[PDB]
């Protein structure tokens, strides 16, 4: 199952524009998703493979990510 429905908001995984250091984004999808397929482009991060059942409201990036 793809991982861009955006479930959170403000966040999915790592990549923040207005935020600190959350390039967790690389490990996450590597981790729970145990794929290389990321996409970040505003202030949060994509992925494929994680919404197979899994979580999705803000890794370590989330917060002062979107709006």
């Amino acid at each position: 199952r793809d991982g861009y429905p955006l479930a959170s908001n403000g966040c999915k995984f790592g990549c923040s524009g207005l935020g600190e250091n959350n390039p967790t984004c690389n490990h996450v999808c590597e981790k729970k998703a145990g794929s290389d397929y990321g996409y970040c482009y505003a202030w949060t991060c994509y992925c494929e493979h994680v919404a197979e059942g899994t979580v999705l409201w803000g890794d370590s990036g989330t917060g002062p990510c979107r709006s």
